[PDB]
């Protein structure tokens, strides 16, 4: 219901004041501190996104919330707390962990991510599926980046949230992530109500790569305008950041963005150079994915860049079209 809706988004919002005591101030939350601090969190930064510390006792949640009144079965359904098969008891689900409260698309906190600052498996832990917290609508930053978004009439999706925060505070500000997923089909209902540009900035690595093009194709194939920025071997906005500085990001993410048809055949560049069966089935699925493309001018443009990847004239790949 929605009265129980309310109730769990309170928990959230109330033991999200208790996460940022622990990590800020206290004598256990020292090392998990130190740790963001080092990776370029100022106490500022730190205060503005919320961020918190799980303690490892397994109960500082569960006490917090008993104590505030709250039902504990309910918390154990907002995906705060976990439950034994065998003792029927209730438990923190977060422990240990530095404390990243998700906000939804109206700026109520609905869930977390916890990240492991020892090194632990698995590296990021979120909040279960609750009826507040739906990976599937849910982007990360959505509520801030929403403004400059529609001011900019363009989104650019990275693969963390980490990056997100890195690149806000580096000036990139209409930016977004999904929590770990792959970007859905209520996710470009979504952002196709803000705008109709959207940019794939995902790590510099094949993963990277993969999904660039998988989600660009779904993009594509919804009829929004793709464009891609892709990051030196190895690198994430995060670390591209720490390593040359915010001007030389903000200078990069506006240089080699890319229609999403050039990004892809220079992918397959090599591939379409040496196999002559990979080079007639990549023709037609570029040809395929330049008539998908809403924007004439771009559409266009398209053909001129593409058509020497496959030694054949703009006249000639239009044609194909
Ligand atoms: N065990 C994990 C690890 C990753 N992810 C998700 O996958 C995204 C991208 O993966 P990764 O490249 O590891 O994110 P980073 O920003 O690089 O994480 P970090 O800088 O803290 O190492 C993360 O934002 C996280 O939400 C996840 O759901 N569960
Ligand atoms: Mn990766
Ligand atoms: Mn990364
Ligand atoms: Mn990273």
């Amino acid at each position: 219901s929605n009265a129980d809706d309310l109730q769990m988004i309170e928990m959230h919002e109330l033991i999200q004041e208790f996460y940022y005591y622990a990590l800020t101030k206290t004598v256990e939350g020292e090392q998990a501190l130190t740790y963001l601090q080092e990776r370029g969190f100022t106490d500022a930064l730190i205060k503005e996104r919320g961020i918190g510390f799980a303690p490892d006792s397994s109960h500082f949640c569960h006490d917090f919330l008993q104590k505030k009144g709250y039902d504990i079965e309910l918390a154990y359904e907002a995906g705060l707390l976990s439950r034994n098969e065998e003792n029927f008891s209730y438990y923190d689900r977060f422990r240990n962990r530095i404390m990243f409260p998700l906000k939804n698309a109206q700026g109520r906190i609905v869930g977390y991510s916890g990240r492991t600052y020892t090194g632990q498996e698995p590296k990021y832990l979120n909040s279960p599926e609750t009826p507040i917290f739906q990976k599937r609508k849910l982007l990360y930053n959505l509520d801030k980046a929403r403004k400059s978004i529609r001011k900019l009439d363009e989104i650019v999706l990275l693969e963390g949230f980490m990056d997100v925060i890195k690149s806000d505070t580096a000036g990139l500000k209409n930016v977004v992530a999904t929590m770990g997923t792959q970007l859905s089909d209520e996710h470009i209902t979504f952002i196709r109500k803000l705008t109709s540009n959207i940019t794939l900035m995902f790590d510099g690595d094949f993963a990277g790569s993969e999904a660039t093009l998988k989600t660009g194709q779904h993009l594509l194939q919804q009829g929004l305008n793709v464009f891609v920025i892709q990051l030196p071997s190895g690198m994430d906005p995060d670390e591209y950041i720490g390593k040359y500085g915010n001007d030389a990001f903000t200078t990069f993410v506006k240089n080699d963005k890319k229609s999403f048809a050039h990004y892809k055949v220079s992918i397959l560049k090599d591939e379409i150079a040496h196999n002559d069966l990979s080079y007639e089935r990549y023709l037609k699925e570029l040809s395929h994915d330049i008539s998908l493309m809403k924007s004439s001018i771009l559409q266009q443009k398209a053909i001129n860049d593409v058509a020497p990847f496959f030694n054949v004239s703009p006249e000639q790949l239009a044609n194909e079209i």
